[PDB]
DNA sequence: AAAAAAAAAA
DNA sequence: TTTTTTTTTTTTTTTTTTTTTTTTTTT
């Protein structure tokens, strides 16, 4: 009797809103398919597990930060390569002015189809991101260093001139304008950030990140990447041992971590992960320094076991299939 | 929280602002009330909302393009008389139309603060007539040219501080561990403004990832 | 521990 | 006793509204 007048009043209000602002302006959450979380691969199997939903979320903002030579650029080029292989279009905003296109090709990027810009100002860089997002035609945008997004007033000015929170104000304005446009287009925006040290502190972490506080709030994922050691061929240093921590996650549980190798000129060692994961799920038996699959003794030392998996593609596919089915919280197939 | 009033919840990044606000909705829906979520941040996960106990099928949701559209939907739902709880996720993301049409770097002096001042004037009366609760989530920013007091401020100007009946400061004060596995957050809420009872009291509880607020954990500490 | 500049409406 | 005719001209203001954002070691 009284709850029936409410239903009518609600129906009228929903009608008026949808008439004034458009069709999908207000709906019930359960019947809105645009609100479902869709993910793409990072190129690392251990990081796809650490993220919980099987990769990085489309339509959202992501931040990757870390110290010098930690693998930030290499990780983003592996995301682009994985996305291009699924027929997605990708752009790269090189504000650092330090991208090598031969190295990009070696990591598996299609150089001929990758859009690239080397913008003069931070405002120009963030206006190009906004235009590509509104277009609806780009799936992945990478912005190499927030740290190098210089405001126009600071470029026109002199070295020593104070610009009080001008960069922080530009980023705060950029997040507001972009967040909505990225969601509508289903575009993934990745920001790379550098670490700076903060003075006037004794407690907590003195490590900070550049460009103000806005990006910490709007990011759906935040990744801290670090070099933890060297990969050696006796004498020759051939790569880096790498750790990634998930320090913020809005699509699954945070504070999981991933370990993997970056080999110079190849990128992320996929088979090296697949060994360590296959061992952890009891699909590979480790008898001291010997690796064995189903009784068959495959190698001794991780490098020989990795080389064995390389020259036998089918048995590697079998182990991948199992690890994928088992450890992923949300398998998508 | 009082019906027919405005409430503000603010805090740092990943402090539990959205989680707390979905637990209010879940509790209200179990008493037959109708609820709406205005997601200006464009970052609500509907499967997480379901895990916290929200009825996803009956929750009204809107992802609006401008701050003006967001606040016009709040006024329309308030006048209707049929919605009991409205949540607006970040004031910080309530972008004025002129700023969306403009270019990055363009100045818009106190335009967002002016929109918020206008919205409070229009909403306060309508919410009281409908008996509708409006919750604003806010983000923290640093102020410059300060040695006194707190350099922390909130977004969107000064109007919201005056019109709010309750203001809540939420903070993550530690990890909940199962040996090695981090399984949740230790959380503190301070009541920094109260017009319906005495202010400056505080609350401590756990948020467990995938469950929400640990009720039985509180019942132990109170018992 | 010391710093700066930004408009449009009946 | 008999029988109407025809427009002319302006006058004078009232009143504000609202913040936004960090930056960096040094030995
Ligand atoms: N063209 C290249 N050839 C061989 N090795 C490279 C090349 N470019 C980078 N590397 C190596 O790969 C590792 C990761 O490098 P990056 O991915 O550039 O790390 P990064 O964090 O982006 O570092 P920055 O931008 O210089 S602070 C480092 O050990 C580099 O020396
Ligand atoms: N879908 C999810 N699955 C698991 N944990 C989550 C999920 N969403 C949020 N959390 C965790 O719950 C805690 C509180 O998260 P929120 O309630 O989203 O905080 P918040 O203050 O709204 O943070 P923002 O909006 O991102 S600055 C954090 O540790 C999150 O990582
Ligand atoms: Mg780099
Ligand atoms: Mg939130």
């Amino acid at each position: 009797a009284i709850d029936e007048n409410k239903q009518k009043a609600l129906a009228a209000a929903l009608g008026q809103i949808e008439k004034q602002f458009g069709k999908g302006s207000i709906m019930r959450l359960g019947e809105d398919r645009s609100m479902d979380v869709e993910t793409i691969s990072t190129g690392s199997l251990s990081l796809d597990i650490a993220l919980g939903a099987g990769g990085l979320p489309m339509g959202r903002i992501v931040e990757i930060y870390g110290p010098e030579s930690s693998g930030k650029t290499t990780l983003t080029l592996q995301v682009i390569a994985a996305a291009q292989r699924e027929g997605k279009t990708c752009a790269f905003i090189d504000a650092e002015h330090a991208l090598d296109p031969i190295y990009a090709r070696k990591l598996g990027v299609d150089i001929d189809n990758l859009l690239c810009s080397q913008p003069d100002t931070g405002e120009q860089a963030l206006e190009i991101c906004d235009a590509l997002a509104r277009s609806g035609a780009v799936d992945v945008i990478v912005v190499d260093s927030v740290a190098a997004l210089t405001p126009k007033a600071e470029i026109e000015g002199e070295i020593g001139d104070s610009h009080m929170g001008l960069a922080a104000r530009m980023m705060s304005q950029a997040m507001r304008k972009l967040a909505g446009n990225l969601k509508q287009s289903n575009t993934l925006l990745i920001f790379i950030n550098q670490i700076r040290m903060k003075i006037g502190v004794m407690f907590g972490n003195p490590e900070t990140t550049t460009g103000g506080n806005a990006l910490k709030f709007y990011a759906s994922v935040r990744l801290d990447i670090r070099r933890i050691g060297a990969v050696k061929e006796g004498e020759n240093v051939v790569g880096s041992e790498t750790r990634v921590k998930v320090v913020k996650n809005k699509i699954a549980a945070p504070f999981k971590q991933a370990e993997f190798q970056i080999l110079y000129g190849e990128g992320i060692n996929f088979y090296g992960e697949l060994v360590d994961l296959g061992v952890k799920e009891k699909l590979i038996e480790k008898a001291g320094a010997w690796y064995s699959y189903k009784g068959e003794k495959i190698g001794q030392g991780k490098a020989n076991a990795t080389a064995w998996l390389k020259d036998n593609p089918e048995t590697a596919k079998e182990i991948e299939k199992k690890v994928r089915e088992l450890l992923l919280s949300n398998p998508n197939s």
